[PDB]
């Protein structure tokens, strides 16, 4: 038993990471096949950081300035190209450790593993979620850009996020591996705000089901509620409105435990209005919303 | 910025994991060089689980029953041997992906990464700490035994823990890679208790320093305290007594922030006696004790 924040094994991604340098700037890139992907903001210098014209910055630039290193090994950049907010540096040697992979766009509420890298080398791996405001709550320092988020299905590595910047509130923003940013954000040194910090209700409910699977059941009430009565209260606590589709996703968890979805909703209604009272749930004193229904089932039953 | 539970990259360990089967029982093993290490409890059958005599169980056993599989590949067991509570199955083919590694015994309070595996295949990676009661607070299901905990220093993988069992309170117990258990625990289906759940004060203090490095400073008081006054209060909250050696380990964190150790102690004294008040620190509503001083420095500054 037990339940913890669990990331996917980082081995398949570790061999795909490289250091990219374009003059003074140094960050990380993804070497899949003969291409190295990295944030286009590599080509920006102190002078042109507020409102950069990347087109113009590249019309001055050549694929001779960009330096890539796979370890103390160096690959040869042979042909660059900007795609949205990503750079695609064609290299001479194809990555021998390129895994079965696919690029996918995740939606708000979904979770992914992040491999934090600096200078091309891995620092660590952690579980993350795409917040409703399209930011992610991560741990990234300078030199972290280029680091990737991913999910692993069987043999396929599904790349979904590349780190680009930190917003003023300490949250982080980035793009998918095709160069399109998540949310309204953009790669310029403007002050872009995150918005309201909404809680993912379907995730909280799933983590409550994990609690019950793991023996924690003090929060369970004999009460029940309606979709609507719940949403009328949850909305003042900045909770994501629950829908009929979320109820269905919770279908399997409701039956494995015997606890109806609207029953948990009533139990959550009371934790929100009356609190936790210093009591703990799965070692947490707050309502965790970074577990998807599918994260619960995999950790509580199999690989 | 940010601060999250971060594990070490799992790549170096993933290639060392194998499935071990001895009749009906199936678990995981570690294939380092030409040896495969696994818990000796592999040789136990329903009948002999309460008080097993492993010596006698082996005098009946042969290295022809034990089946190891590296993926859908099968290695050949050529010579077994029991070492403490571990089995050492000599195999014909040496692991080509065997990394620079060393076996080390960690002490209470120190942290390590766990790679949860089932049937030889990785499920996920998470950060753990050796609790004061010599148990670890993990997520392990049936078929998880053999999974390893580790720390990575530069190029060396330091293996420190192999999973063996779950105590009645949901906590987990295991040995080091030489076969010696952590704590008083033993490999038999007896009810062994964990003891008091002590909080690692030096770790909590370190996580408070992380909070201040990351902008959270509401808990900071203008008060100060003495070692002793602190320990006289912390002892009723089942906190590990702080010592002069812990104060020195906190030396670097105290200076990077400007906040003296006994100042944090006073700030912690008030959080323990007066509470958190629903306020959050680094997204947590409880006092986290799974970060060592050295975990703070690495995540907040470099690889
Ligand atoms: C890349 O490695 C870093 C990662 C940051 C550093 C702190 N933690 C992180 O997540 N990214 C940056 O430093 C970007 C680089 C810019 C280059 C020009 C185009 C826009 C991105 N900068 C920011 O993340 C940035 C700029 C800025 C301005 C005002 C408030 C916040 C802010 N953040
Ligand atoms: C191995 O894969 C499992 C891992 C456990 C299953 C639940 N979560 C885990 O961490 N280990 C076991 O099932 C052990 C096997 C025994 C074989 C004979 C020698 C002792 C270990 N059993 C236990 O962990 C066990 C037995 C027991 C009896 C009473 C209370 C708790 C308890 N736990």
């Amino acid at each position: 038993s037990g339940f913890r924040k669990m990331a996917f094994p980082s081995g398949k991604v570790e061999g795909c990471m490289v250091q990219v340098t374009c003059g003074t700037t140094t960050l990380n890139g993804l070497w899949l096949d003969d291409v190295v992907y990295c944030p286009r903001h590599v080509i920006c210098t102190s002078e042109d950081m507020l409102n950069p014209n990347y087109e113009d910055l590249l019309i001055r630039k050549s694929n001779h300035n960009f330096l890539v290193q796979a370890g103390n090994v160096q690959l040869r950049v042979i042909g660059h190209s900007m795609q949205n907010c990503v750079l695609k540096l064609k290299v001479d040697t194809a990555n021998p450790k390129t895994p079965k992979y696919k690029f996918v766009r995740i939606q708000p509420g979904q979770t992914f593993s992040v491999l934090a890298c600096y200078n091309g080398s891995p620092s660590g791996v952690y579980q993350c979620a795409m917040r409703p405001n399209f930011t992610i709550k991560g741990s990234f320092l300078n030199g972290s850009c280029g680091s990737v988020g991913f999910n692993i299905d069987y043999d396929c590595v599904s790349f979904c996020y590349m780190h680009h910047m930190e917003l003023p509130t300490g949250v982080h923003a980035g793009t998918d591996l095709e160069g399109n940013f998540y949310g309204p954000f953009v790669d310029r040194q403007t002050a872009q705000a995150a918005g309201t910090d909404t809680t993912i209700t379907v995730n909280v409910l799933a983590w409550l089901y994990a609690a019950v699977i793991n023996g924690d059941r003090w929060f369970l009430n004999r009460f029940t509620t309606t979709l609507n009565d719940f949403n009328l209260v949850a909305m003042k606590y900045n909770y994501e409105p629950l829908t009929q589709d979320h109820v269905d996703i919770l279908g399997p968890l409701s039956a494995q435990t015997g606890i109806a979805v609207l029953d948990m909703c009533a139990s959550l209604k009371e934790l929100l209005q009356n609190g936790m009272n210093g009591r703990t749930i799965l070692g947490s004193a707050l309502l965790e919303d970074e577990f998807t229904p599918f994260d619960v089932v995999r950790q509580c039953s199999g690989v």
